[PDB]
């Protein structure tokens, strides 16, 4: 059949062949050709994920209101996403929790139970969510407004993102897609509010490569000069994102956690307390290496984890990832894509007729 008005129609049932839409291909800036077809069934596995992205973010896209609250917000795209994406266990499902970073505050902030937060006309919200089939993860992000004051800084964020995409490939110096995705994100100045500004990229702030249920395996992508020569390789997957402000150009660790995920290092941990315990069994028979945060952990029914959440954090079995922001009264976007770098080609796998 095909997908119906508010999505249900998970996408490996609108796709009974088993064969996923590809993303854009793209040729880098026979035998590898051998090599491309031999990982199929990897590449196909980041399709399904892709298209369930795509269609999650559509929907959303059609109903995100300011008035709505921010819980209401990530607990609607994430209904529809497991739908989407059939999840099952650690097979299928949510990569990550849902971003929505507000305003200064660039990444990492979703709303943990009790947050009256609501979204407001002139808010410049972050969405950030992903998708993942056998661990193949999409990190895909976009920004959302309703104030078109912003749309040359959107415009900046997202002519720089593509610009790092375009700039992505095989023996590519890290530092040079950074050094390009500057030049041409400071090459925009707006005028928001009376105020003009020349975008800055946040330099503390950075795109990465993509292991299997491992969000940042890694390597970094810098959006400014001064990175490292490593080169991307074949075979790699990168989550290409930059990030504009008005602000300082640089995030610091502000508000409450909620996002938390535990260290893909560390092997098995003897726990004799009783609540620290259960509450790492629960982590590793849902999440496993994958991020969460406190919403997912309440609507599993668990409750008073508050403390055995800072044990396990203490402890270095699970690290905390609070929202990252600029100063006060600045203004963030970010655009995300995940490639993959094929032997016959670099693809944009996330990419849609949206962004
Ligand atoms: C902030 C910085 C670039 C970072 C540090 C460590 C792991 C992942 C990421 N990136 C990232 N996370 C996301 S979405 C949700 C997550 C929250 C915490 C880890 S993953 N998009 N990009
Ligand atoms: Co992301
Ligand atoms: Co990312």
């Amino acid at each position: 059949k095909v997908q119906t008005d508010p999505p249900s129609v998970p996408i490996c049932d609108l796709y009974p062949n088993g064969v996923f839409p590809k993303g854009q291909e793209c040729e880098y800036p026979e035998e590898k050709k051998a090599l491309d077809q031999a990982s199929e069934e990897i590449w196909n596995d980041f399709r399904e994920a892709a298209e369930a992205h795509r269609q999650v973010r559509k929907y959303v896209m059609s109903w995100i209101k300011p008035g709505m609250t921010m819980i209401e917000i990530c607990e609607k795209l994430e209904d529809c996403s497991r739908k989407l994406i059939k999840e099952n266990g650690l097979n299928a499902g949510l990569a990550f929790p849902t971003g929505c970073s507000l305003n200064n505050c660039a990444a990492h902030y979703t709303p943990n139970a009790g947050d009256t937060t609501v979204l407001q006309y002139d808010d410049i919200c972050k969405i950030d969510f992903g998708t993942h089939i056998s661990g193949r993860i999409i990190d895909c992000a976009f920004t959302v407004t309703f104030n078109p004051k912003y749309d040359t800084l959107l415009k900046a964020v997202k002519d720089a993102t593509n610009t790092g995409i375009k700039c992505a490939g095989i023996d590519v110096r890290l530092c040079d897609v950074g050094e390009a995705i500057q030049e041409v994100m400071e090459s925009y100045e707006v005028e928001i509010d009376g105020k003009t500004y020349q975008v800055k990229p946040i330099r503390n702030l950075n795109g990465h490569s993509i292991g299997q249920y491992r969000i940042h395996a890694g390597k970094t992508v810098p959006i400014i000069k001064g990175g490292e020569a490593t080169r991307m390789e074949e075979g790699e997957v990168y989550a290409i994102e930059t990030f504009g402000s008005t602000g300082k150009g640089v995030v610091h660790d502000d508000m409450e956690c909620s996002h938390y995920m535990k260290n893909f290092d560390v092997g098995h941990v003897p726990i004799r307390l009783p609540r620290t315990k259960h509450l790492l069994n629960v982590i590793n028979e849902n999440f496993g290496t994958l991020a969460f945060c406190r919403r997912w952990l309440d609507r599993l029914g668990e409750s008073k984890y508050l403390m055995a959440l800072k044990n396990l954090c203490d402890l270095g079995i699970v690290d905390p990832y609070p929202p990252l922001c600029d100063i006060k009264g600045s203004y963030t976007a970010q655009f995300e894509h995940t490639i993959l770098l094929r032997p016959t080609c670099k693809e944009v796998v996330s990419r849609g007729d949206d962004y």
